[PDB]
């Protein structure tokens, strides 16, 4: 699990499953804009919503600062009682319901309890691994980490390597790191020279050595 | 104003009531002295477990460094194949199961998830906190650079 991809676990085909169809009903509709701030740090609601289209940021923000803590996708679920903003990074449409509401469709369907606590366990691991990367490596480190987490998630294997499309620029991925988009353009060069990747686009890579690169974030 | 139901109570509480008496059965009991590794991101079993007397301190550590998230106590819950290892700060008994079995008892029982996630959301918000604090430090970036 990346801040740019957190499970491969499907919450889409279950909610348009057999057996779900009067669950879906206990779930309000809202559509956002690109840009658009879902929830704020202090919403008076509390809510359980997940992603049915789109692409939204979850983050945490300060002055002028901010540091992305995840991405969300089609199927993933989130709440509102947390300090950290949400923003829309496409037009995207949610799913929600009042948390006393998710209570008692949890035990009318088993299969939400048990991807709520499998999205926990991982979201738990990811956030372990911000801190472990904040404390013990420098940006590059972080980098070159991520850049393997993220191959191994979503690498599709082609002739040239890996193809790595993560959908982010430099700026995006400075935000996840804590760095600038500047260092992070100097980290990218640096794995460029070292025969590790070439960029595609702004937003894919091209990964030709990731043992490499494994050998290099240890 | 509602009545108190058996999802706003602490894990052990849930766990030691009638209807959850053959959940309990799924667990092992294992106890650990002051000072003990109880784990460490090397261990190869996938448990979950939680603290039923004593604490426990979750901290990552590189070389010879270390850095502590969390302590927990009665009624949290963690896991193993974490970044983190876990250590006994005072005699302290746990409860595990694998894995496996955790999700069984989550898909016969699913509300003793609502009462899971009560309890890891305190944990949760106590690491987005570390976050917080170490993303958003000032010039004391590299002031506390020659600190160390
Ligand atoms: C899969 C859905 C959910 C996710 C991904 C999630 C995630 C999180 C996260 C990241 C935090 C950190 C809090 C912070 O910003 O400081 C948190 C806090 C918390 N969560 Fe959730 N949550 C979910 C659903 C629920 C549900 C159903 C409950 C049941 C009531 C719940 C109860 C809490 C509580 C009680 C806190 C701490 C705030 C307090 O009361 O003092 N969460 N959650």
């Amino acid at each position: 699990a990346t801040q740019m991809r957190l499970t491969d676990t499907n919450l889409l085909e279950v909610l348009n499953s057999e057996e779900y169809s009067g669950v879906l009903k206990e779930f309000r509709e809202q559509r956002y804009s690109k840009k658009a701030i879902l929830y704020t740090p202090n919403t008076e609601r509390n809510l359980v919503f997940l992603v049915k289209s789109g692409r939204v940021r979850v983050y945490l923000a300060y002055e002028d600062k901010e540091f992305t803590l995840a991405i969300l996708e089609a199927g993933d679920i989130f709440c509102t009682h947390t300090r950290a903003f949400i923003q829309a990074m496409e037009d995207t449409t949610i799913l929600y319901t009042d948390i006393r509401n998710f209570q008692n469709i949890v035990v009318e369907f088993p299969a939400f309890s048990l991807n709520m606590v499998k999205v926990l366990g991982d979201l738990l691991k990811l956030l372990l691994t911000i801190i472990n990367g904040l404390v013990f490596k420098d940006a590059r480190l972080r980098l070159a980490e991520f850049l393997v987490q993220a191959a191994m998630d979503t690498g599709l294997k082609v002739p040239q390597g890996i193809k790595l499309e993560l959908g982010l620029n430099t700026e995006e991925i400075a935000l996840m790191l804590g760095t600038t988009r500047q260092t992070v353009s100097v980290l990218l060069n640096d794995f460029k020279k070292m025969g590790i990747l070439e960029r595609v686009n702004q937003r894919t890579l091209l990964l030709k050595d990731l043992q490499k690169l494994k050998e290099f974030s240890s």
